[PDB]
């Protein structure tokens, strides 16, 4: 742990961000560290801070595979990694603020239309298809980790379960997913791809047409043996649903994962071309901000 420490210290930025940032907003307290929201004191820039106790956390070299994965996959689609500090025990990782909420806050407390789903699915799509290129594999894709601002920017953050593969290497093992959006042989296989991430974009499309993931009541071993032996979801109202929705989702949450869409792929499919502007988020997310 002293290596990994210093390993730490050579990333991060020098000195105490105490200075730098203000007006501290507690708005998460759980497992992970503290979250905050703060203003940055230079440039007004409205930021959200994770602060975390290294000694309380379990496994540091991934909170270190976290940053590094961050600082050196840019994309508009990502939430910005801007800084990182350690003073003493306490690491801080300092983020863009992205003040509309998650996709699950849409998802629980408003209707999208099917416009809405396209332009979303696109902007998580165009996310995965660059990690995916770079060899990395999100691995914990779910409408939570889905992060939005005010004018339906989407954008990709939670980089602590993700996995840096190699052509050589496709494949991974270890169990890091939320059952609910588990791709059928992450549990029925002994390794999985990069398709992992496909099929959850599925799942979170599910939430965006019907509030919840399948299964969502059952307790996570009886959906994960569901997912495993049932595989292609089924949908509480197909026939309501568009052609082209339709076989956007089957393409998605195809079992055989030959046949399931690369991320590649599914960038061309005609779905998303029905996409609506990212500004017609705006009222959901107001809603929803509201509600919540
Ligand atoms: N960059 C950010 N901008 C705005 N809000 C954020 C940002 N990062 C995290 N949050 C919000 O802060 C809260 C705490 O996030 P946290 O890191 O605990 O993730 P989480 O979704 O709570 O996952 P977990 O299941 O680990 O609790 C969540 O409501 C999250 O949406
Ligand atoms: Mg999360
Ligand atoms: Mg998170």
């Amino acid at each position: 742990d002293e290596e990994i420490l210093e390993k730490l210290r050579s990333i991060v930025s020098v000195g105490d961000p105490k200075k730098k940032y203000t007006r501290f907003e507690k708005i998460g307290q759980g497992a992970s560290g503290t979250v905050y929201t703060a203003m940055d004191v230079a440039t007004g820039q409205e930021v959200a801070i994770r602060q975390m106790n290294l000694q309380q956390q379990p496994k540091k070299e991934l909170i270190i595979n976290e940053i590094l994965v961050m600082r050196e996959n840019k994309n508009p689609n990502i939430v910005n990694y801007l800084d990182s500090y350690l003073v003493g025990d306490e690491l801080w990782v300092v983020m863009e603020y992205l003040a509309g909420g998650s996709l699950t806050d849409v998802v629980t407390e408003t209707c999208m239309d099917e416009g809405q789903i396209a332009a979303v699915c696109r902007e998580c799509l165009q996310a995965l298809e660059f990690l995916h290129s770079n060899q990395v594999i999100h691995r914990d894709i779910k409408s939570d980790n889905i992060l939005l601002g005010m004018d339906g920017s989407v954008k990709l953050t939670d980089f602590g379960f993700c996995a840096q593969i190699t052509p050589e290497q496709s494949k991974r093992s270890t169990m890091v997913g939320t059952p609910y959006w588990m791709a059928p042989e992450v549990v029925t296989r002994k390794a999985y791809g990069p398709k992992v991430d496909i099929w959850s974009l599925g799942i979170m499309a599910i939430e965006m047409i019907e509030g919840e993931p399948p299964y969502l009541n059952e307790n996570p071993l009886r959906a994960l043996y569901l997912i495993a032996t049932n595989g292609t979801p089924e949908l509480q109202n197909p026939e309501k649903l568009s052609a082209i929705f339709r076989d956007f989702l089957n393409r998605c949450l195809e079992m055989d994962v030959e046949k399931r869409g690369s991320a590649k792929e599914l960038i061309q499919h005609q779905f998303l071309k029905i996409a609506k502007p990212l500004s017609s988020l705006t009222p959901l997310i107001a809603a929803a901000k509201e509600a919540t």
